């Protein structure tokens, strides 16, 4: 029993994480095989942040211009490449360390974990989920840059995010690990302004049913709702709209509980018209929505 | 920016888990060195955790009683004994990625981050608080026993928790490295039950600091208040009584802030009187307990 934000184990990671500097400026580096990903945006100084043209930026530097280390060992950049917003450097040694891994691409509302690190060095570990918008709310200090997102089945790492930037609300936004951003956002030091973040609904859902699995069931009421009907009200307090999909993939958790997911749906209909009244769901005084049907099935069993 | 718990890397603890079996009953050990360290009740079946002589138990079994596997690799128990609540199993094998290690014994309301194991293969890892009740709120399944919990500093892992028991509000129970259980529970399947819990004032007064820190004043005010005035009314909302040791412990966030400690406390003494008012302190609609001065530090 329990319920917690819960993060991958992050060992695979860790031994893929370097530092990479480039003039006055230093991030994290992704080594896997032999070559390392980092943002492009190593490249810039400040002022350069502010207007960058990064092809004029780039052939003005040559493969000596990267410093990369990897603990003590410094690494020999051989090749330097741009793919969209990350920088690709061949470099003359393979990571020993490689996991088996794959680049995937999230979709909002998914979930991952984030190995936050500085200089090329670990410093800890959280889970957060994508914004529908497509930010996410992390910890990221400055260094942090480069630092990455990843979910682990079986053997295998996917990564899926790399940081990038803070946004002037003091959230982030980061790539996919072919460098393309999540969300319109861009590497360039303005403001750009966030979307209108939308609760996750199916997440939400989700974390109802680890509640009455770990026998929290105030919130249960004898009513059912259609999916319009629900909709209709998630809708007002600013919930992605409910789908046939969203309700297919809950069907598991359905069963488990015994519990009809469009019961579950009345009952988050009236939480959301009448508030929790001072009581708690799994600890929690909020609807929590970071948590996927994956992710209660991997904790709750 | 930004504020999240956040646990500590795991990779130098993912190499010290291992598989433990004896009888049918499996759980997970710690590899250091040459030794395992384990829960002693791997010993028991569910039958015996009723009523458990542990020394009797014990001398039942030899050392190749224990099946310890690290990965595919099995290990070879040339010895065995007993230490408090914790099984110390003498293998053949040193760990070749032993970590520069230590065992400490946490206080109540100090954190620290767990690696959920199962067949010995760890799943997951969260950040986790020692409870002044003594019982950490965690997230374990059956099989979860003997996975355990950390601090890293520097290089150096220091071992803190092994999970030993759940207990029946949902909430969990284990031992120092040296097995002797946090709390007044024991390793036998009785009524035993948490005790009620309290607010670690600590950690809130820390992660107001935190706020601060991090550009929030929005529940600051112009009093202050005597110690025992804000205990008085803390107390009222089952916060732990703050003490002179927790004030000195607070000092160096204060002198970085520049609001005094007591300061604070009037703060945190309105904010508990009045509420929040819809409001938020580090996006939370509650006051966060699980933050130490030291984790507030090391995030900040």
């Amino acid at each position: 029993s329990g319920f917690r934000k819960m993060a991958f184990p992050s060992g695979k990671v860790e031994g893929c994480m370097v530092q990479v500097t480039c003039g006055t400026t230093t991030l994290n580096g992704l080594w896997l095989d032999d070559t390392v990903y980092c943002p492009r945006h190593v490249i810039c100084t400040a002022e350069d942040m502010l207007n960058p043209n990064y092809e004029d930026l780039l052939i003005r530097k040559s493969n000596h211009s990267f410093l990369v280390q990897a603990g003590n060992v410094q690494l020999r950049v051989i090749g330097h490449s741009m793919q969209n917003c990350l920088l690709r450097l061949k470099v003359d040694t393979s990571n020993p360390k490689t996991p088996k891994y794959k680049f995937v691409r999230i979709q909002p509302g998914q979930t991952f974990s984030v190995l936050a690190c500085y200089n090329g060095s670990p410093s800890g570990v959280y889970q957060c989920a994508m914004r529908p918008n497509h930010t996410i709310k992390g910890s990221f200090l400055n260094g942090s840059c480069g630092s990455v997102g990843f979910n682990i089945d079986y053997d295998c790492v996917s990564f899926c995010y790399m940081h990038h930037m803070e946004l002037p609300t003091g959230v982030h936004a980061g790539t996919d690990l072919e460098g393309k951003f999540y969300g319109p956002f861009v590497d360039i030091q303005t403001a750009q302004a966030a979307g209108t973040d939308t609760t996750i609904t199916l997440n939400v859902l989700a974390w109802l049913y680890a509640a009455v699995i770990n026998g929290d069931r105030w919130f249960l009421n004898r009513f059912t709702t259609t999916l319009n009907d629900f909709n209709l009200v998630a809708m007002k307090y600013n919930y992605e709209p409910l789908t046939q999909d969203h309700v297919d993939i809950l069907g598991p958790l359905s069963a488990q509980t015994g519990i009809a997911v469009l019961d579950m749906c009345a009952a988050l209909k009236e939480l959301l018209q009448n508030g929790m009244n001072g009581r708690t769901i799994l600890g929690s005084t909020i609807l929590e929505d970071e948590f996927t049907p994956f992710d209660v099935v991997r904790q709750c069993s």
